[PDB]
């Protein structure tokens, strides 16, 4: 039995009927009573004991939407005085079956802490008070929904970005009060209240209405409505950031806003989509769609092949009048040069000019006048060195319509080509660029499209034998084709057609016998060597689910014995440059495989008396392969001394198998830049830097104190300010010698170097700008990172962010970055690396924008040091339909092996679930390689921050039960009663709808675990909560690729997914559970997958060291970029040293 009217079933003993007060009058009589009387026509009143029930007797909810199923609820209770605040049943009327409820609405999300319920009938609108003893648990659950809510809506409206981890730990950690029965709040109760506290949400958008982005739309509000299956649209219930800039910052976003600023897919079936008008209001808009188009921002596009060479390309013919020579010739060569002609006005050599293309591609091609002479065939001919639009290179739109770029771009050409004269200036730095920190066409910086790299121009120089030739364009392309050339050097005495040679070159690297080469796995070859059962479904009912490129191998190295070649008619051949070498064998290419690739040295090798010919086309590079035990110094100082350094003791007998000793013929200042860290962090990227050698961070800005704090723990030389970068800009440009606190605030020229990561916020999209989104970066802190880099003016800049940040806004805010560099007179570039591939066990793409003062050099991005998945190595930049890329050869393979969770974090102790002692000892040696690098040489005792959150009695249950088998997650939990420890029983889950695109389980069991796998809408009360096996996942499972590897556990030959900052089983953040351990993963364990020393301090609570850790910048990444920076600067420093 159960209620035609309500529903309920009558044998549930939770059930309850009405019980009335004496005095109760019908709601029109109880309204006429003279205890009765903001800006509306009701009349308000307050309500106490209150009852609601169905058209039978039946104790009802309200929140089920049985009023919005048209069921008629009636309720019972004392009406009060609008003003009586007293919920003691006294001062009012008894009231019994009053109207229908028409509609039932909240009202206190903002500044009021009081969460009023009203109910609307025929008659009055009334606020209710207190519930009748009857009633209250009915109200009760209601209640705490409620409070959700406004937790989450409160939250929100302080942080919007606010990620899935961040709301739960705002949940999880809100203390409710008595007046809720519900000791403290979890991710299960929020995913249980899923649909009231997001369609409650809904309705605050709705209601409190600015231009303003829905609240709805944050990233974890979307998070909790993808995991937990929610219907959007079911809503209800209503009632100056300003960038501290310089002059020339601002201009450059002030323009685009003043140039370049111009202004459908509903869902149909919503409840939001079956509801009319606006010109009656401005806002009607779809949620569902709202989702689709907020998720589809956050995602970019990444083959395609190489961007075509500008003026490569059409230009037309113009002049017959009276083209003559004038003066003497300047040289002769077949070709007879000249310095001035005349096409009926003068034009001498170094002068620009302008030819007139063919009418389709309109611009005007403009080249300078690098050489005038006559052919043999009494042409007159011209060298015209073309010149790039400010259009035409990365910065497009961005650019000035009169600057023009320097271009590897020349052809010989007729004088009759030549359209115009045009005046073209070099706007040369000052004397003084450094202090200068707040018409016709102009040039500034040389472009390199395949790499879009604006550099200073070389200057120059035009010698006498070259005073006539003088082009850079081919200078360049000389020099280049030089390096690029196969050649050899020195040769010992020729045999069988083939010469013997002791000295070989290429790419600037100059080969000799005995040196060391890196070759492609292929090149070469070793001495090599040479289905599933019945799962219990009942047992595992998601299991089914579980159904439904890796790493290569490093260089292959070898030892140069002989350089036979080939022979050219005359002399030799440098196409057939061959090469003799002793191969060396790696410890994973020995019969040990994975076990010699363990606790091994990652630069360890095997010497071995094995041969084999390969061209000198193949060789990758050049290395250092020594005999330890003839060594200057020890093992680990040789090999931290400098790049290519590998090491061999033992020699490997291949045949025997076994370890001989090698054989007698194997045998034998830095300017560190004083450094200005802004959005400093833990100081991540300051410490790659130290650990380079070319930096010393003498001021960091920090705005979270937390962060500022472990800076100072681990640069204790730094004057960390601990405010929002923003004050501290406006102070100097005020003019302020020391901050409030007493700290001496950088000055002009003090800062040699730049560098931070700001964080994107506002902004952080890829669709169109908009008026919206323009004017939050036009206030970002990337702006106010500029305005630093503009007043200061470094000697080199550095901008780490999210990969994205190459992508976001239709690329035009990495645009507009470049443009300002540009602006400012620095050369800069862009460039995507990934760094796992730098000796960091995570895959973590980041966008890197390099700048370097003229005079300075622009650095390279550093050659991948770690063999990776190629998947997540793809670092190419699409931009303007045109892909960019960085000068990294190494695409493909390197020179180490991989690092693994393994050799990340096995040497740890075990630690339990919700570990929470700071200090403790290792208990053991360290093991990997990279184990013994970030615990160092030098002994600590104490083991740092290998403490781990302490999960829920249901998530840590859950962790116990996730299998230690690689790759596995969710999908392996067995349906299973545990008892949580406490009073809680974590139940089965109960399987009762068919799922019509999963089938049936081998058992003939159902694997529906709501009405929706029918077909059919979502029916609540089909909800679970507190399950071993989330009742959420299989939910949306099936929409969602099966919840990929949520509850799974890390690979120990696998990586970390991202930066960790917050592990939650079903977040964002990938894999986050211990290989074996049935906990998460420990502080300690992500300070380790960001390659950071043991010694490295962190400071706050758990989650603060958690945040500090997934924001940096890994120090191996860090460490890596410096290293260029180093080559740029002794470089720099050689060249400014001559007469
Ligand atoms: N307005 C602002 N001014 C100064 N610092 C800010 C800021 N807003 C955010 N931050 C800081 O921005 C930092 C971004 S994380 C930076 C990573 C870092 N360079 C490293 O390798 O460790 C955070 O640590 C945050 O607290
Ligand atoms: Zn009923
Ligand atoms: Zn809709
Ligand atoms: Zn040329
Ligand atoms: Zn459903």
């Amino acid at each position: 039995p159960k209620c035609p009217e309500c529903g309920q079933h009558l044998d549930d003993p939770n059930l309850k009927y009405q019980q009335h007060p004496e005095d109760a009058v019908d709601e029109p009589q109880m309204l006429t009573s003279e205890k009765l009387s903001t800006y509306e026509d009701s009349p308000m009143h307050r309500f106490t004991s209150f009852s609601v029930y169905c058209s039978r007797g039946h104790l009802c909810p309200v929140d089920t939407g049985l009023i919005e199923k048209n069921v008629e609820l009636y309720f019972s209770g004392c009406a009060k005085a609008i003003h009586d605040e007293n919920p003691s049943m006294e001062g009012g009327i008894n009231g019994k079956n009053l109207g229908p409820i028409n509609q039932w609405w909240l009202s206190g999300f903002d500044g009021g802490e009081k969460v009023l319920i009203g109910f609307s009938t025929a008659f009055a609108e009334y606020i209710l008070m207190e519930p009748s003893k009857e009633y209250e648990p009915i109200f009760g659950l209601m209640q705490e929904k409620i409070y959700i809510s406004k937790i989450v809506v409160e939250f929100l409206q302080n942080n919007p970005d606010a990620v899935y981890e961040d709301l739960i730990n705002k949940i999880e950690t809100t203390v409710p009060p008595s007046t809720i029965n519900v000791n403290r709040f979890t991710e299960d109760s929020l995913l249980r209240h899923a649909q009231f506290v997001v369609s409650q949400v809904e309705s605050y958008d709705e209601a409190k209405d600015d231009d303003e982005t829905p609240i709805f739309l944050s990233p974890c509000m979307r998070a909790l409505i993808h995991l937990a299956g929610v219907s959007l649209g079911q809503r209800r219930a209503t009632r100056p950031t300003k960038a501290t800039t310089t002059k020339l910052v601002y201009q450059i976003f002030d323009t685009f806003f003043s140039e370049q600023i111009e202004k459908r897919r509903r869902c149909g079936v919503c409840e939001v989509c079956q509801q009319p008008e606006c010109g009656a209001c401005l806002k009607r808009r779809c949620p569902n769609l709202a989702v689709k188009e907020a998720d589809d921002d956050e995602e970019a596009d990444d083959e395609m092949p190489s961007p075509k060479k500008l003026h490569q390309g059409k230009k037309k013919k113009q002049n017959k009048d009276r083209i003559s020579w004038l003066g003497q010739p300047m040289k002769i060569e077949r070709t007879y040069y000249q310095k001035v002609s005349i096409d009926e006005e003068m034009l001498e050599v170094g002068d620009c000019v302008s030819v007139i293309p063919d009418d389709s591609s309109k611009p005007l091609y403009l080249a300078r006048v690098t050489a005038l002479w006559e052919d043999k065939n009494g042409q007159m001919m011209f060298h015209a060195h073309w010149f790039c639009a400010g259009t035409d290179t990365v910065l497009g739109a961005t650019s000035d319509p009169l600057e023009l770029f320097l271009v590897g771009e020349c052809e010989n050409m007729q004088l009759s080509y030549i359209h115009s004269k045009v005046k073209v200036i070099y706007k040369a730095p000052s004397e003084n660029w450094a202090m200068e920190g707040g018409k016709t066409y102009f040039f500034q910086l040389w472009y390199n499209q395949e790499y879009a790299r604006f550099e200073s121009p070389p200057k120059t120089q035009p010698t006498e034998d070259n005073k006539h030739k003088f082009c850079l364009s081919c200078i360049r392309l000389a020099e280049l084709r030089q390096k690029e050339m196969p050649k050899v050097l020195e040769q010992i005495e020729e045999v069988d057609g083939r010469v013997y040679c002791s000295s070989i070159t290429k790419n600037g690297v100059v080969y000799r016998l005995g040196d060391s080469v890196y070759l492609p796995p292929e090149a070469f070859t070793f001495n090599i060597k040479v289905k599933k059962d019945p799962v219990n479904e009942t047992l595992y009912p998601e299991h089914y689910r579980k159904y439904s490129l890796d790493a290569p191998e490093p260089y292959r190295i070898g030892r140069i014995k002989e350089i036979h070649c080939g022979k050219k008619k005359g002399k030799v051949n440098e196409a057939d440059i061959k090469l003799r070498l002793y191969k060396f064998y790696r410890p994973e290419n020995t019969h040990r495989s994975y076990n010699g690739s363990y606790h091994t040295d990652i630069n360890m090798l095997y010497w071995s008396d094995e041969e084999a010919v390969v061209n000198f086309s193949d060789v990758q590079g050049r290395c250092t392969v020594e005999y330890g035990e003839d060594l200057l110094e020890s093992i680990q100082d040789y090999s931290q001394g400098g790049p290519d350094r590998f090491y061999f003791l033992e020699a490997y007998n291949s045949k025997t198998k076994n370890f001989e000793d090698p054989p007698n013929h194997a045998r034998s200042k830095l300017p560190k830049l004083r450094t200005l860290d802004v959005f400093s962090g833990c100081g991540g990227l300051s410490e790659g830097f130290h650990q380079a050698g070319i930096s010393e961070t003498l001021w960091a800005i920090e705005m979270w104190d937390p962060a500022a704090q472990a800076f100072r723990l681990n640069n204790p030389g730094t004057t960390v300010f601990t405010e929002d970068c923003n004050v501290l800009l406006k102070l100097v440009m005020a003019g302020e010698v020391t901050n409030s606190l007493g700290q001496r605030l950088p000055q002009k020229g003090d800062v040699e170097m730049l560098c931070g990561g700001p964080p994107c916020q506002g902004f952080s999209g890829m669709n169109r700008f908009n008026s919206r989104t323009y004017s939050k970066f036009k206030n970002s802190l990337v702006v106010s990172f500029l305005s630093y880099c503009d007043y200061y003016r470094p000697r080199f800049f550095l901008l780490e962010n999210v990969r994205n940040f190459v992508s976001y806004r239709r690329s035009m805010v990495l645009k507009l970055t470049l443009r300002c560099l540009v602006r400012m007179g620095y050369q800069c570039t862009f460039g995507v690396l990934q760094a796992g591939q730098y000796g960091v066990a995570q895959t973590r793409r980041r966008a890197i924008i390099l700048a370097a003062a003229p005079g300075e050099k622009l650095p390279l991005f550093p050659e991948p040091l770690h063999v990776f998945a190629p998947r997540a190595c793809q670092l190419s930049v699409v931009v303007d339909d045109k892909k960019f890329v960085s000068n990294i050869t190494r695409l493909s393979s390197g020179p180490f092996r991989t690092i693994t969770v393994r050799d990340t974090m096995s040497d740890l102790p075990e630690i339990q679930n919700g570990a929470s002692n700071s200090e403790i000892p290792y208990n053991g040696e360290p093991l990997s390689w990279f184990q013994r690098q970030l615990r160092g040489s030098h002994y600590q005792p104490i083991l740092r921050d290998h403490i781990c959150k302490d999960m829920s009695p249901l998530v840590a249950a859950r962790m116990r039960h996730i299998p230690l088998f690689p790759g596995s997650d969710w999908r392996d939990l067995p349906n299973i009663q545990v008892r949580l420890g406490d009073g809680v029983i974590a139940h089965k889950l109960q399987y009762t709808f068919h799922d019509v695109k999963n089938g049936y389980s081998s058992t003939g069991a159902l694997r529906g675990v709501c009405s929706c796998a029918e077909g059919k809408a979502c029916d609540p009360e089909s909800r679970q909560f507190s399950t071993l096996i989330p009742w959420c996942l299989p939910h949306t499972g099936n929409r969602h690729n099966h919840w990929a590897g949520l509850y799974g556990r890390l690979e120990w030959d696998g990586f970390f997914s991202t930066t960790v900052t917050n592990p939650e089983p079903m977040g964002k953040q990938g894999r986050v559970l211990h290989p074996e351990q049935h906990r998460v993963v420990s502080v300690r364990e992500c300070a380790r997958s960001q390659g950071f020393p043991d010694s490295y301090r962190f400071f706050g609570n758990i989650l603060d060291r958690h945040r500090q850790v997934g924001n940096a910048v890994p120090p191996p990444l860090a460490k890596a970029i410096g290293l260029e920076i180093k080559l740029c600067l002794l470089s720099s420093a050689r060249e400014s040293a001559s007469a």
